[PDB]
């Protein structure tokens, strides 16, 4: 194949995709070209072989705060193909981990599948539907070269965990939990774009700490690993075409 | 606004939703992919008098060959939509579950106050109402005044059945009808400025028993006339109106 040349990166907070626009200094783009009036903020810049941009859904026009969960992740992922045409998307942030799965706290896992946990339509073949199981882009070399955890992510709307939503986590063996990513790779697989995941365990789903708890006092110092490792998969994807990784 | 609608759009999450509407008013599926090339979205198009009617299903889910329905799917063909064909006006319209302590019956097609999602539950500081999505469907006072409909809230979230979290915020919230798709296309209206409304069809009650085989599909033929009865009245309704008087 022809060498990967543009990267966008998907992240659902700004406070997570900040650290990585400074490391490689990419400056906020001003022209809305995702259009115009929305609440979503782009970074861009050019970095060695690639182009790099990173889209966040941004503040809430009424209340102010990131515009977490499935369907703005969606819909930058979908206007953020159409406008730039990556060769590949990242998808990064912090998640929710089961230590029975091996997840501790600062870990920063490449996903191998993605479900989710509350779609739930109990007519044949809908099940499955809702479920949306999807594969990320097969990156052996860079999950061997890194040395990078791997597992399952389960997605939902929600930070907290019902009773349903584990029961169906569990089913499916998830490892990771969050609130976009079986919905980027939803879009993704919609537009065709190889799509790879960055996530970093912030708290212990089955721990012994409250989540909201734990996953706000851990935010900074997993937010920095986060920046850690994109910043060596965007140095290791440099010159690589998608066979490569 | 006072400048007439000349465009309106339907969203509709199932293509038995949308078939008879089509037929109806003999719009046409469009051969030359408006919203993008190599999509299962489908995009009917026709005319009738002053307005330009689109109607827009997410179609068929690639992987199962069934309907594209939920959240995801629907506020990807409403941002697609708004930004391609430039409507005046959105209009949800679909068969939903309604609570006959609410006042619904099966057959029903309720017009939609204010619109909310039950399965956003981000218990932190100023997350927590972000998660609720409470947005106010365009006031429509005449076509209300006119058609008669019932109206009420409308819960969202992308479960068909209905755990007991479920339960316990559409019953805080108040909302007299769920669905799957209704607040994830007005989150997308209201971040794009645009009109919407809601046309929900009380398919089944969901504080009420299981319909038999027989019921069922009876209710079936009722609820079908009767949401394709009502969003043609509803058409008929906004031509030669602007805005502000509909
Ligand atoms: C403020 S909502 C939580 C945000 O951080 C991520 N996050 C991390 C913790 C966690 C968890 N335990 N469950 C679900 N999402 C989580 C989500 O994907 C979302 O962007
Ligand atoms: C096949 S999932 C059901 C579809 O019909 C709608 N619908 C029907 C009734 C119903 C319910 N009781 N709860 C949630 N969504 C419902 C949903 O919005 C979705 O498009």
């Amino acid at each position: 194949l022809r060498p990967i040349s543009s990267v966008v990166f998907v992240i659902a907070m700004q406070a997570e995709a900040l650290p990585l626009v400074n490391k490689f200094g990419l400056s906020e783009t001003t022209d809305s070209p995702l259009g115009k009036g929305l609440p979503w903020v782009l970074y861009h810049g050019v970095h060695k072989d690639l182009r790099i941009n990173v889209v966040c859904p941004g503040r809430d026009a009424a209340l102010g705060i990131d515009s977490v969960g499935t369907v703005p992740a969606s819909l930058i992922t979908f206007a953020s193909i159409q406008a730039l045409k990556p060769d590949i998307i990242i998808n990064a942030g912090t998640c929710g981990g089961f230590k029975v799965k091996g997840a501790n706290i600062g870990d920063v896992f490449l996903v191998s599948d993605v479900v989710f946990h509350d779609r739930r339509i109990p007519i044949p073949m809908f099940d499955l539907y809702g479920v949306g199981l999807r594969q990320a882009f097969s990156t052996p070399n860079l999950l061997k070269e890194l040395n990078l955890k791997i597992g399952r992510l389960s997605t939902g709307d929600s930070l907290d965990m019902s009773t349903q939503d584990e029961t169906l986590i569990i089913a499916n063996d998830a490892t990771l939990k969050d609130m976009e990513g079986a919905a980027v790779a939803y879009v993704a697989d919609l537009l065709k774009i190889p799509v790879v995941f960055l996530k970093a365990v912030t708290d212990l789903v089955d721990g012994d700490k409250p989540t909201a708890e734990e996953f706000l006092q851990n935010l900074t110092v997993v937010t920095a690993a986060l920046e850690g490792t994109a910043t060596k998969v965007i140095n290791f994807i440099n010159g690589r075409n998608l066979s490569d990784l």
